[PDB]
């Protein structure tokens, strides 16, 4: 049935902060994995700023202040914190406007000591942390230069005088684009593209007449400008830029762009805007070599070059993507694939549901998913689509039922499949979270009014139970958690107000005595995944291979640990001609999937698709 005598056991694990200063804003920063360390900076406005740091995953804070001299600290850069458990921040302040350069305050030991050096120059973005060490630094100045250090901010160095875009990359290399006159703004299109191994000793040119550049898996993207004409494509190398190649893509006019809506080890995926202001694009496919692209959702919706998409990677699951298209009479709507790509369909009614006002017939309607696009039109949506690695199959998003993205209040959905089957959790906007990769899925409502109530369930998400927190109601603020959904520890953030005397407080629940036994080997059952007609000999195998999981039963309550990685047994299936995808200077007429040629690289005709583990069978080649 349930557990009960929760509220006995969770009396004792809340613990109260209330902090005392102006209330301003926040900004909450999480120091390496596993240390518990947090750090809490408000702003306000000449200007103020408070530092808070815990040890305890953010059951207790102290005031350390004191240890930036009580120095102002611009909160547009926010905290660069390093990279792994390397525990090194960087905190940039605001100084008088006759000084030389700026001056910033760096740590090495998870916060526990600051120290203060004076800059040759005034910062203008925020430090950058090379991938492969921690103790290298890059910054742009206000003055267009580039400035590296080898020494964690002891020491800076100038490299060169006319960057205006610079980004890490692997092995400690640096790209940059510099302007020769004028500025990036005025120079746009006629940059150059420059590269440096060295750390500022040697330069290679690595590119003219270029317009942008990107990094992106393991390519390198960079936008060309026209020999006679405006318009500009796309060139792609996997050498950091020693050899480059001509993307197969249209080209674009100087009202549209490009976009990388995702990228990884060996595929990419890309936007590209349909000229004019449509508010539409195109969504391309790429092989391993990032050079043959493949149309593959059109009418995708995208706002502008700075604008919003709904494109989601449905991480808990293989080869599953979210996104919203733009239908023929201007209503969005939604679309799922399995394939990587491959195919998309709309979402899959809930079983027991009833079609709202959009559709037209009352037996036929599909699930709508709010996203970011929703959140931008100021709606009833706080939250977007949530999934994490280590909790298999589970997806929470805002939904409602009907042929288009309804105009009402939404409710919350959650399919522990990756998104085949969908049913309705909750009714009315929520905050939703998973703890202890998916062994508790926590939830509190989203109104304009204090709450005091927060609701967990144990089944997965089918039945919910309330626990009361607090005596003095709050106004929510948001959640917070450790990443990578592992830990047990979930704080709430909040302020209460009487008469002016508003101040903020937070909450955090331990729910160590709820999930007391650890999970054993009976514990866990085997589940198939994409599994849809079991009869069927090659069920349940997408990309040439299928995996069998063991998932925690949903009867089960145990806690899983901060050790657990989840077991999985990948099976390989026979290779079929819908594993291969046409090469080059090929096509796939329709109703057919032979790929014949257009009525120096040279091939068979046909490709395997990045990511496919078929073995034998037929092979068109
Ligand atoms: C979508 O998210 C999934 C899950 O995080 C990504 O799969 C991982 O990809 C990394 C490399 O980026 C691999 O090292 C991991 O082994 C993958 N994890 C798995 C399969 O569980 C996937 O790459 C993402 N897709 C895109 C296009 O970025
Ligand atoms: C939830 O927070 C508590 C805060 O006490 C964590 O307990 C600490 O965990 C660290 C892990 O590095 C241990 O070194 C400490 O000794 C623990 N402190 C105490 C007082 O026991 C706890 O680990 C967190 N829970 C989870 C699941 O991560
Ligand atoms: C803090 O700043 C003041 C500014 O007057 C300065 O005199 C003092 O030396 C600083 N303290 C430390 C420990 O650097």
């Amino acid at each position: 049935g349930r557990v009960r005598d929760f509220v006995a056991k969770l009396a004792n694990n809340t613990h109260q902060h209330v902090f005392d200063d102006l209330r301003g804003s926040v900004s909450l920063s999480w120091v390496g994995d596993s240390t518990g360390v947090i750090l809490v900076l408000t702003t306000f406005h000449f200007g103020q700023s408070k530092l808070y740091r815990s040890e305890d995953y953010g059951k207790n804070f102290k005031d350390i202040t004191d240890l930036i001299n009580n120095t102002f600290i611009r909160t547009e850069f926010g905290m660069a914190i390093g990279p792994e458990n390397s525990g090194k921040v960087v905190l940039t302040a605001e100084v008088s406007g006759g000084s030389r350069g700026g001056r910033i305050f760096r740590s090495s030991d998870f916060a526990k000591n600051f120290v203060q050096t004076d800059l040759p120059f005034h910062p203008l973005t925020q430090m950058m942390y090379s991938p492969q060490n921690s103790d290298y630094l890059l910054a742009l100045s206000t003055e267009n230069g580039l400035w590296v250090s080898k020494n964690f901010g002891g020491k800076w160095e100038e490299i060169h005088k006319a960057v205006c875009l610079a980004k890490w990359g692997s092995d400690n290399t640096i790209f940059f684009t510099t302007y020769a006159n004028g500025s990036c703004k005025a120079d746009l299109g006629a940059l150059e593209l420059w590269r440096t191994s060295d750390l500022g000793k040697s330069f290679k040119t690595i590119g003219v007449k270029i317009y942008s550049f990107g990094l992106g898996g393991r390519f390198l993207f960079a936008s060309v400008m026209a020999d006679k004409d405006t318009t500009r494509r796309i060139h792609v190398s996997t050498d950091q830029g020693d050899t480059w190649s001509m993307a197969q893509l249209p080209s674009v006019g100087q009202e549209q762009f490009y976009s990388i809506l995702a990228a990884n080890d060996d595929m990419v995926f890309m936007h590209v805007d349909e000229p004019g202001d449509t508010g539409f694009g195109t969504i391309f496919t790429s092989d391993d070599r990032g050079i043959v692209y493949s149309k593959s959702l059109d009418r995708h919706l995208y706002t502008t070059t700075g604008g919003e998409t709904d494109f989601t990677n449905v991480t808990s699951l293989r080869g599953v993507y979210i996104t919203s298209v733009l239908s023929e009479d201007n209503s969005i709507q939604t679309m799922i694939t399995f394939d990587q790509g491959g195919r998309w369909t709309h979402l899959r009614k809930p079983e027991n549901s009833e079609c709202d006002a959009t559709a037209k017939n009352k037996n036929e309607c599909s699930l709508h998913i709010h996203a970011s696009y929703s959140i931008s039109q100021k709606l009833n949506v706080p939250m977007a689509p949530l999934s994490e690695p280590n909790a298999v199959g589970i997806v929470i998003a805002h939904g409602s039922v009907g042929d288009a993205i309804s105009v009402m209040v939404p409710d919350v959905y959650i399919s522990d499949d990756g998104g085949y089957s969908w049913t309705k959790m909750l009714e009315g906007p929520h905050y939703y979270t998973i703890l202890d990769s998916g062994g508790i899925i926590v939830a509190i409502e989203h109104s304009s009014r204090p709450i005091n109530v927060i609701k967990f369930s144990t089944d997965e998400g089918q039945c919910w139970q309330t626990y009361t927190f607090t005596r003095d109601p709050i106004y929510f603020t948001g959640l917070a958690s450790e990443p990578g959904a592992r830990s047990m520890n979930i704080s709430i953030w909040g302020f209460t107000e009487s008469f002016l005397t508003s101040q903020w407080v937070s909450y955090t629940i331990d729910f160590k005595d709820i999930l007391e036994r650890n999970c054993e080997e009976k514990d866990y059952t085997i589940w198939l995944a994409h599994s849809t007609d079991p009869e069927d000999y090659e069920d349940g195998c997408i990309l040439g291979y299928k995996e069998q999981f063991l998932r925690l039963r949903k009867s089960s309550v145990c806690q899983n640990g901060r050790d657990y990685v989840v077991t999985k047994q990948p099976s390989i299936c026979l290779c079929s001609l819908e594993d291969f995808l046409c090469d080059f200077g090929y096509y796939r007429p329709e109703n057919d999937s032979k790929c014949v040629e257009q009525p120096h690289l040279t091939t068979n005709g046909y490709r395997k698709i990045p990511g496919d583990k078929c073995q034998g069978g037929v092979n068109p080649v």
